[PDB]
DNA sequence: CGGCCTACG
DNA sequence: CGTAG
DNA sequence: GCCG
């Protein structure tokens, strides 16, 4: 078993699923009290047993594996012998953990936010409504269509998203591409959110593209909120006779900089991390969504394909779907 | 000991 | 800070 | 929490 998730297939359907889950519960409540250190570690170890060809039954088959170390592998023996982790119950059942999630997953607050606001007392999304000077923009429109947002957006969904943004991004620029990449190129079913990426083959007509982009949506009723390259949106997406917001993200980058771009944004974001971590630990290269650089040289490397990166980090290409770790 | 991804809005 | 993967 |  390699050490980093970017040297080994992961999967989307998996067999220790009930360990894995474990072990991010745990992850997310470091996260939620501040150990970023802690949630990649936990995070790292959910990803080795999803790597795994099968079901681990016994604790012996932990023995050598990359991020089990006592604090994982206790976990791990809890469960293989009572069915539950005390630990992972407790946060499971805390105040603390339950509310944290609850804010967290609005659009537009994050730990820190979501922090304060614990501290301060809050514990419902109806408190925070009685409160909204205490909100931006951003959480306004995360909390207003929080029920939807909550909503697992399906095929059908991207389907008809990708049709809509196609057309305004074919009325702003001939020639322009739309490219669905996040969960959904990795193969999975559903997801939180849209993500697309789009380009045009001719380096530098790409520019300004996005602002028309949206001008285009917005003008057909398709926006409810937004606000450059990165557009984080939530539209307003038809329904038989109705209409639900769905979370969209559109991305604009110009074609040197795609495959860099696709790979970045098709994830998973534990393999991304995993990937410019390796990328500058172990080749001293510097990975990120726009290019690979080398600071000796000070160039960058030109990249046609996903597979030439692989290729220059020194790294087997793995396809979209084997990238869920 | 000290790192842990690296950007844009 | 928030967002992204 | 794990590891270089
Ligand atoms: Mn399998
Ligand atoms: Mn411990
Ligand atoms: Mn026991
Ligand atoms: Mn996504
Ligand atoms: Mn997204
Ligand atoms: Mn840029
Ligand atoms: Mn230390
Ligand atoms: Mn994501
Ligand atoms: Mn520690
Ligand atoms: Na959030």
């Amino acid at each position: 078993m390699p050490a980093y998730a970017c040297q080994r297939p992961t999967p989307l359907t998996h067999h220790n699923t009930g360990l894995s889950e474990a072990l991010e519960i745990l992850a997310e409540a470091a996260g939620f009290e501040g150990s970023e250190g802690r949630l990649l570690t936990f995070c790292r170890a959910a990803s080795v047993l999803k790597a795994l060809p099968s079901p681990v039954t016994t604790l012996s088959q932990l023995q050598g594996l990359p991020h089990f170390g006592e604090h994982s592998s206790r976990v791990v023996q809890e469960l293989l012998e009572h069915g539950v982790c005390e630990e992972v119950e407790r946060v499971r059942r805390s105040e603390r953990y339950q509310t944290m999630k609850l804010f967290t997953q609005i659009f537009g607050v994050g730990v820190k936010t979501a922090d304060r606001w614990y501290r301060e007392g809050l514990r419902t999304l109806d408190d925070l409504r009685e409160q909204p000077q205490k909100l931006t923009q951003q959480q306004k429109a995360g909390l207003q269509h929080h029920q939807d947002l909550s909503t697992p957006v399906l095929r059908s969904d991207v389907d008809a998203l990708q049709q809509v943004v196609e057309e305004a991004v074919g009325q702003a620029l001939p020639g322009a591409t739309v490219t669905l990449t996040g969960g959904f190129r990795r193969g999975k079913l559903q997801g939180h959110d849209v993500d697309f990426l789009i380009t045009h083959p001719k380096e530098g007509q790409e520019a300004g593209l996005l602002p028309r982009v949206m001008c285009r949506l917005q003008d057909q009723g398709l926006i409810l909120y937004h606000q450059f390259e990165r557009s984080f949106c939530i539209f307003r997406l038809p329904q038989p006779g109705s209409w639900k917001a769905v979370r969209v993200d559109l991305v604009v980058a110009p074609v040197s900089q795609f495959p860099f771009a696709l790979l970045g944004w098709t994830g998973s974001k534990l393999f991304q991390r995993e990937l410019r971590r390796f990328s500058r630990k172990e080749k001293g290269l510097w990975l990120n969504s726009h290019g690979l650089f080398d600071p000796e040289q000070k160039t960058f490397f030109q990249a046609a394909s996903e597979e030439d990166i692989f290729r220059h980090l020194g790294l087997e290409y793995l396809p979209p779907e084997q990238r869920n770790a």
